[PDB]
RNA sequence: AAGUUUGAAAAGCACUUUGGAAAGAGAGUGAAAUAGAACCUGAAGUCGUGACAAAGACAAUGGAAGUACCUCCAUUUCAAC
RNA sequence: UGGAAAUGGGGUGCCCCCACCCGUCUUGAAACACGGACCAAGGAGUCAAACAGACGCGCAAGGGAGGAGAUAUGCCA
RNA sequence: UAAGCCCAAUUAGUGAUUGCCCAUUAUUCCUUUGGUAAGGGCGGAAACAAAGGAGAAAGUGUAGCCCUUCCGAUGUAGAUGUGGCCUGGAGGUUAGGACGAAGCUUAUGGCGUGAGCCUAAGAUGGACCGGCCUCUAGUGCAGAUCUUGGUUGGCGUAGCAAAGAUCUAACGGAGAUAUACUCAACAUGCAACGUUGGAUACUGGAGCGGGGAAGGAUUUCGUGCCAACGGCACUCGUA
RNA sequence: AACGUGUCGCGAUGGAUGACUUGGCUUCCUAUUUCGUUGAAGAACGCAGUAAAGUGCGAUAAGUGGUAUCAAUUGCAGAACAUUC
RNA sequence: UUAAUGAGAUUCCCUCUGUCCCGAGUUACUAUCUAGCGAAACGACAGUCAAGGGAACGGACUUGAAGGGCUAAGCGGGGA
RNA sequence: CACUGACAGGGAACGUGAGCUGGGUUUAGACCGUCGUGAGACAGGUUGGUUUUACCCUACUUAGCUGGAAAUUGCGAGAA
């Protein structure tokens, strides 16, 4: 088994994924979750503003004590910013699914996304020295990704 | 500390395509890939996603008796019965 | 004789009423007394010897070995 | 003109006797369980094919041999009983399994006061194992500032602030000038890297100069490479 | 509205359970059974076509000689008395 | 008892001043916002008050008074 | 000792140490007196002697977003 859920008409449908991307699963969560229902060339257009700095991503779940911004509002929220690690990564992958609808024979420009899901992945392990001659864990934490797209 | 315990047999994924690569989407081997390499089974705890139920502030949990809605559950009945 | 009705179970919400946090020492705990983030696996009245009582079994003015030997026996501690 | 205090009533000089509300108490009915428990039955009366039915054990304890009757039932420390429940192995006996064993999952119901037992489904798994009578033991977990492994809120938070500092163009590189429509360009690919040439600074001869001992032992040099490591980054490196 | 709560289907992280066992522990028996200056036990360094560890071996170095057997060893090279060189 | 000496203990005087009357203004690095990276302590469950009684100082109990939800920067009354 | 209208008395864990300070009291060094054979003692004197942590909940101070009268539902209807 692959995915979590299964398109509605197979032949109509592309898909995507990756694994242990080496990015924070706390960002790429909120990056990844707002593009959910969108469609596959508006969902291009707004990480490239994101890059510019013109719009932001919303943070609803992990953010806890950050910061306040005005480009929040247009998501009913007051908190929101810029993770371009991550923008970068998710724009890659919306590329390889783009690649796979054209090659079954699809148009790029009625393709909606349906599907988004993050998850943790395992973690990898360094250390930090610490007063008094501690020492304590200085952990990273990757994530898996998953998305499909169907025509309109 | 640490069973290299995949599979009967490596037959360990030729080839197309997107990517700098890692990899993804197809195709194929095999009874099984939900057996893809330290790979039998794969629990608890924690997390993501979809559908649904609602819900002020009485921390939450709990008892007793009803009701609204649901029910991949059980049993009974279907003709001077 | 059906995507049937009915009666019991099961699930979630709601209403009226009821309802102090577990384990422990202590005369007295809910306590401003101590141990208490979650899960898996592990974790504590045992073996031997002397004595006594209750109960079961064999024999009885007798009861019973132990060590050892002998041959079925050269499969059989 | 009490909903206060002291007396006194029960529908009021009309006719005689109990105004009303609330218990794990009292009376009564149903069911369970145990007795210093109390009784009865247990020689199969006779007769009876489908197309009135079953049962009837001489019995401590059961799915209690059956029926009738009476009484008691809470409890820390503690004692005892249970044809009382559950786990690993042994002697017997009786079954199951590739038409799918063990294990694992549950808004799968059924049974039992309960410990627990059994069935259903798996769109799970792939080779062993259940019941009954005896025997045996390293035989049941919620907590011991318990042991070992894993996870987790705090949390994208505290912070990554001594030693003054970099700027520019051109090469290199996948690391860019990376767009669906509209459209001239900005308002839709950011940030970051090595080398060379310029510019600007620092060390300031008790030097981030040039050589040795102790200690280290290939860290030296060239080519390549960027999975992990250099707590930011790398096309660079004592990797 | 959002955050948050609850139940169900699916998926992650994690490595428990079951089945398996060339290992351990314990109890018995047999005998022409007990090392070294004729240099032992232990320590070091080396040896393969390819060879880091481990195993075996010692400049005759993953081994020479003899007896028995009877066609391999194998990741890839290489070699090729069968009457048994 | 003692000249010289003392990061030794003590009292007064001159000079001096933000020690104070009584505070005000400026600078570098922080805190604060962003990109990358990323912990610990602690953690029964939780978290609005008044009086009452109670192991004689309650977040939970009795009777009253408050209380729409979610957040950023600070603070040091309580969490005996 | 002065000024003034006057220089009243008390509580708040003998209010207030993750607010400060550390002079006193009360470790280890050392001197004196008295006591003890001695090691040592003295609510007797003297000198020198580390003051740790907030990023959690609440309270308080400011600073943002946002539903809602059956206080999220009923279609359950009330106009100062
Ligand atoms: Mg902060
Ligand atoms: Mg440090
Ligand atoms: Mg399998
Ligand atoms: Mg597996
Ligand atoms: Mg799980
Ligand atoms: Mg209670
Ligand atoms: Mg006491
Ligand atoms: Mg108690
Ligand atoms: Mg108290
Ligand atoms: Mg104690
Ligand atoms: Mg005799
Ligand atoms: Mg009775
Ligand atoms: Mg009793
Ligand atoms: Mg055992
Ligand atoms: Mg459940
Ligand atoms: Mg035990
Ligand atoms: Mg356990
Ligand atoms: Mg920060
Ligand atoms: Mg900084
Ligand atoms: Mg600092
Ligand atoms: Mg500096
Ligand atoms: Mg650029
Ligand atoms: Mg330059
Ligand atoms: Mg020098
Ligand atoms: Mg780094
Ligand atoms: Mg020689
Ligand atoms: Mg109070
Ligand atoms: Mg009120
Ligand atoms: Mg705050
Ligand atoms: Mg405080
Ligand atoms: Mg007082
Ligand atoms: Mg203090
Ligand atoms: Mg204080
Ligand atoms: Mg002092
Ligand atoms: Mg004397
Ligand atoms: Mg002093
Ligand atoms: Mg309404
Ligand atoms: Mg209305
Ligand atoms: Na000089
Ligand atoms: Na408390």
């Amino acid at each position: 088994t692959h995915y979590s859920r299964k398109p509605q008409v197979s032949s109509k449908s592309a898909k995507a994924k990756v694994s242990d991307l080496r990015c924070h699963y706390k960002n790429t969560f909120e990056t990844a979750n707002v593009i959910n229902g969108m469609p596959l060339r508006k969902a291009q257009q707004l990480y490239r503003q994101v890059l510019a700095k013109t719009r932001c991503i919303p943070f609803k779940r992990y953010n806890g004590k950050i910061g306040r911004t005005a480009q929040a509002k247009e998501w009913g929220q007051t908190k929101g910013r810029w993770p371009r690690k991550s923008v970068v990564a998710m724009m890659s992958l919306l590329k390889n699914a783009e690649a796979n609808a054209i090659e079954k024979g699809l148009d790029p420009n009625q393709m909606v996304i349906k599907h988004v899901q993050v998850d943790q992945a395992a973690r990898m392990r360094r250390r930090t020295y610490r007063a008094h001659g501690r020492i304590t864990p200085y952990m990273c934490s990757p994530c898996h990704v998953q998305l499909f797209m169907s025509e309109k």
